């Protein structure tokens, strides 16, 4: 581990870098990261590799904040303090969190789920009516990226003519027209409310405040949802046996499905930050200090999982940390396993024989496991 | 009452003054409900007249640059900003002062020289290349580059960063076709961006070999990383964009007032006020939001504790019970008290360097060119906030 420097993202170019997790697991599950060059804030922070101490951070929100503590004035979710913390779900505690949580949960409503499952469908389906047998492709741009965004324009009550500044986002000037945009929504949802979830938000927070709600959406649906689908391809394409006995019972889908969560881990790091002294691992931390939690290697803990560096559509049971745990687990955990059961069904409905046939490139982020682009051949 | 002040196609040409002639007659101090283009759905005190703006500035206490009553946070714009508190015009007492002081003490003597220096050979260089007669876009061509480079040096950044760093910072965006400008942000997806990376790098750089420039002694509360990127964001916004646009807009006061270019130009000794009328006429930077600290009486409106109050120098800036015709541009106005650079603790750190700005390039630029012709209307940024022109197409002869 003195070697290593978890914050080198050149150590995240090629995927999530499970050999580095291995020997910090084998190591030191608990240990104190000090900063190099690379490290967000100049600041050290205690790095947590195994999927027992992992969950024991995520399941104390008032140990370990999700906005600060000790004397930091701000910290949230990321290792480089933010300002934002407090002002955004996922960067808040109770017991203004729990009132907002409710409040956007109360947006998921079921026909808002069948509306978002009904264009899924009929999407998904004429794209792969689209795809040419055995030509090659880029699935993440063509397919990966373009249902989940759909989802959540559908979730934010984006119309279609407004989308491409959503899909333009994913430069500068492009992040402030995303911004711009946003806004102009936000105010269009209180002038006229509809029935989605930016409008039961709205109408119910300062515009800021929506923003940062509008973007954490945006980007679960754009970035995080559109991952685990071309990661899952690619796993999948990597195991033709099992594609094939799935191809051939879809009944195994939903155990697939959180095979493919748990493997691809797209959301693989979350930082907390102390409020009083506790012992983590047999580790003293201290009020202030900050804590990141690697759910992609607690996903790969050969103490909770069997054969854990393989993937296994049969995979149960399966008690990934993928969608988190706890207070701030993942409030969109089933519309991102309907998209995955959707376009999986859609997808192996008409092919059995995925290749890639170009090197996968990935994002290059220790906080998203992504795939940039993915050329495949569908037969 | 049926006037938007934030429904923006009333600033699409320019700063509206004959609607804040309206609002000066009617109602000094004004509460604005909130339509479908205004921030945060929330209405907010209005004031137009020069003696209740200068009440409001004056009293940074009770007007607080941060929040007020119950207001989680607020900030110095319309729309409410969680930045406020992390960046020095969105600071109060007893922080602003500290970290006024320490901006302060970067705007050394051999750091103007070094502004004046490169601003002088710049300015000559673009001016030189001027083809007389023939039309080009004064905004684009020569006015943008100037304060741009300003700010670079002023932060220390290296010259052979500037190419890039300027497509990057630069603060105007398109947005359907028209130019906006936003304040610094610092949301989630802005986290280790590019621009974040670069600045933090610059930064690093600086603590490791202190350097004789503005970004080292600020880097060297004190400001927290994230402070700091919002920091080097602010000089762009708060100090290139705003002098950018004195600049154009202060040709096109000359273009429109041939006289007065005559007399300026031959004679220079009138410039220091000629530059400060151009502020006055101009004021790049028209309004400016508070928020109340408690209740409190405003030209007579009963004013709430967490309750917006906006201010509008542009309006001030030409009220006729301070200004004797108000509404004429004159390069002689003496005196001239205008608020084009605020008035009181936040007065404008910069406003030294914009004039250096201005007298440089007005120097090299009329002392050439007695003759400046517009030849198409002008196009403005689309703001509120910023009075600029997007595109200004003259020929110099
Ligand atoms: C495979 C796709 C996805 C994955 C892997 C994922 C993962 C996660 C994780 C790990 C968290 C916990 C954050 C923390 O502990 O700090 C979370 C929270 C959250 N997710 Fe997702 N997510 C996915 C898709 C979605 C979608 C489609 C939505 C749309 C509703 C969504 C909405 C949210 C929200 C609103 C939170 C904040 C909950 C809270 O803080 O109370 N996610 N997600
Ligand atoms: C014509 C050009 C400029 C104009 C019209 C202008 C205008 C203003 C105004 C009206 C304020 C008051 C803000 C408030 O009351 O909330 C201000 C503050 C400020 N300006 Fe300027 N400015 C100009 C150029 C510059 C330049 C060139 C710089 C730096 C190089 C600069 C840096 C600042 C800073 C740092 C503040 C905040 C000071 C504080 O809050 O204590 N400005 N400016």
């Amino acid at each position: 581990l003195s070697g290593i420097d978890l914050t080198d993202l050149d150590n995240f170019a090629d995927g999530f870098p499970h050999h580095l997790f291995a020997i910090h697991r084998r190591e030191a599950p608990v240990y104190w990261h000090r900063p190099t060059e690379h490290t967000p804030d100049g600041e050290g922070f205690w790095s947590v590799a195994t999927y027992a101490e992992t969950l024991e951070v995520l399941r104390d929100p008032v140990t370990y904040s999700s906005v600060t503590g000790g004397q930091r004035r701000f910290g949230g979710t990321v290792l480089q303090d933010l300002p934002v913390a407090g002002q955004v779900l996922n960067m808040m505690d109770d017991p203004r969190h729990t009132r907002i949580r409710r409040l956007v949960s109360s947006g998921l409503t079921p026909r808002m789920i069948r509306r978002v499952e009904d264009d899924l469908r009929r999407r998904a389906r004429g794209l792969l009516d689209g795809v040419e047998p055995g030509a090659p492709f880029d699935f993440v741009v063509e397919i990966a990226a373009e249902l989940p965004m759909q989802m959540i324009c559908i979730l934010l009550g984006v119309p279609e003519t407004d989308r491409h500044w959503l899909f333009e986002a994913v430069v500068e000037d492009a992040g402030s027209r995303l911004y711009t945009y946003a806004l102009e929504l936000i105010a269009g949802k209180r002038a006229e409310p509809a029935d989605d979830m930016l409008s039961v938000v709205a109408n119910a927070l300062s515009d800021a405040e929506l923003y940062l709600f509008f973007h954490l959406l945006f980007s679960a649906g754009a970035e995080t949802t559109r991952n685990s689908i071309a990661g899952g391809l690619l796993a999948l394409a990597e195991n033709p046996d099992q594609l094939q006995t799935l191809r051939s019972d879809f009944e195994l889908l939903p155990t697939a499905i959180e095979e493919i969560v748990r493997w691809t881990s797209p959301s693989p790091s979350k930082r907390r930050t102390a409020s009083r002294a506790v012992s983590l691992g047999g580790q003293p931390i201290e009020a202030g200090q900050k804590v990141v939690v690697w759910e992609g290697s607690a996903n790969r803990d050969p103490s909770v999982f069997d054969r854990a560096d393989e993937f296994d559509i049969t995979r149960k049971p399966n008690p990934h940390l993928g969608f988190g745990q706890g207070v701030h687990y993942c409030l969109g955990a089933n519309l991102a396993r309907l998209e995955l059961r959707v376009l999986f069904e859609e997808l192996l409905s008409r092919f059995g024989s995925v290749r890639v046939v170009e090197p996968a490139e990935w994002t290059r982020s220790n906080r998203h496991t992504g795939i940039r682009h993915l050329v495949v051949e569908l037969r």
